C-alpha cells in the first residue's frame, strides 16, 4: 500500500497500543494482539543489535552463563539481531507452521531492521507467530504441523 520507508517511520507509539505480552500455550510467553490487525500490516520491529553470526555461540555461552535469557533472530548465515538487551516485545513472537505473521529484512535510510508483518487479519486476543527460518519438537498445535522447529 504505502511504500516500505514510509511504512516504518510509524511504529514504537503504535505497537505498544497494538500487541501485548501475555503466557502462551505454545511456549513460555508470547505475543498477543490487543486489537484487529489488517492484512499486510507492519506489526513491530524486531529490535536489537545487529551482530556478525560468529560472534553468537560466544554471546549466548555468556548470557547462559548468567542466567539471562537469550533471544536472537537470525538474519543470514552471516548477521543476527540479538534482542538479550536491546530488544521489545517481538524477543516473545513464538513458532508457527501455519502462522499468522511473517518476518522481513527492511533497510530504512541505510539502517538494516527486521520487521513483523500481519499475512492476514489478526483478531484481538489472538498470538502473534511466523515460521521460524529452522530435532526440537513444535506446539503451534496447527492441523497441518511440521512437528519440529
Ligand atoms: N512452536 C513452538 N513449539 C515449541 N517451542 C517453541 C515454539 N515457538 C517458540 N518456542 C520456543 O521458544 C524459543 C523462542 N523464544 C520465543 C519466546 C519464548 N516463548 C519465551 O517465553 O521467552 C525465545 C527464546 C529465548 N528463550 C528464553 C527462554 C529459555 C527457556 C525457557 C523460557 Cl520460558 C524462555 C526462549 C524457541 O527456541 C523454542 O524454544
Ligand atoms: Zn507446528
Amino acid at each position: 500500500d504505502l511504500p516500505m520507508p514510509m511504512r516504518f517511520r510509524h511504529l514504537k507509539k503504535t505497537s505498544k497500543e497494538a500487541v501485548g505480552v501475555y503466557r502462551s500455550p505454545i511456549h513460555g510467553r508470547g505475543l498477543f494482539c490487543k486489537r484487529n490487525i489488517d492484512a499486510g500490516e507492519m506489526v513491530i520491529e524486531y529490535a536489537g543489535i545487529v551482530i556478525r553470526s560468529i560472534l553468537t555461540d560466544k554471546r549466548e555461552k555468556y548470557y547462559d552463563s548468567k542466567g539471562i535469557g537469550c533471544y536472537m533472530f537470525r538474519i543470514d548465515d552471516s548477521e543476527v539481531v540479538d534482542a538479550t538487551m536491546h530488544g521489545n516485545a517481538a524477543r516473545f513472537i513464538n513458532h508457527s507452521c501455519e502462522p499468522n505473521c511473517y518476518s522481513r529484512v527492511i533497510n530504512i535510510d541505510g539502517q538494516k531492521h527486521i520487521v513483523i508483518f500481519a499475512m492476514r487479519k489478526i483478531y484481538r486476543g489472538e498470538e502473534l507467530t511466523y515460521d521460524y527460518k529452522f530435532k526440537l519438537p513444535c506446539n503451534c498445535g496447527a492441523k497441518k504441523c511440521r512437528k519440529f522447529l
